[PDB]
């Protein structure tokens, strides 16, 4: 369905967010001299990026 | 860098991705109200934006953190 | 500062911003359709997708070649 | 419809700053990298394939 694929390249794109953001922390991560509390903030935050990465992977898989 | 100019430049990326995609959400969220009633690819929609939210929570706490 | 650090800093660096090709083009053809283009601002569009896409194989080059 | 150009333009506009500062941390690493004459080519013209597309975009910011 076109409706179904627009709105499918719209999820790819998104994908392309969560992928590409997680690859930014991994880029920006060492110049910010984090101490314990934001590490596990931003490993929070990462964390809850693959997840939303997974549902977007599962949203593609099916159409 | 320094520490204090990594935190300021990742600080205006953060700002500006949440923007960015709060702006996909709803996007798709639109989109995806057009779908058929109960249709199972609305259900797995649902969940990915959900899962969104949660990342944009746990990012917002980064930004402050810095 | 020493070359082998230097080298895998700059993979990172090209590898990342490959990411951000891929995220850009994308970027432009979601956005492109709201647009309701006129033919000349079409033109300058299909011109910068045309050049990122030279751009995107002199960067593969050097990520090739280290 | 031509909300679609604002947010374009924002879109476009950090995106140009945000490539600013990459091709500034490659540039950095190419000249450390001096010695091989070679990678310094072919970053070279990968740098100025990307001022070309920096300004192909930036002419579309402008019109937009
Ligand atoms: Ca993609
Ligand atoms: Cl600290
Ligand atoms: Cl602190
Ligand atoms: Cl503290
Ligand atoms: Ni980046
Ligand atoms: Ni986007």
């Amino acid at each position: 369905e076109r409706g179904r694929k627009r709105l499918g390249i719209y999820l790819a794109h998104f994908l392309d967010h969560v992928e590409g953001h997680m690859g930014e922390i991994g880029v920006q991560r060492d110049a910010l001299a984090e101490d314990a509390r934001l590490g596990a903030l931003i490993d929070r935050a990462l964390a809850d990026m693959a997840v939303a990465r997974a549902s977007l992977n599962a949203v593609l898989r099916d159409l």
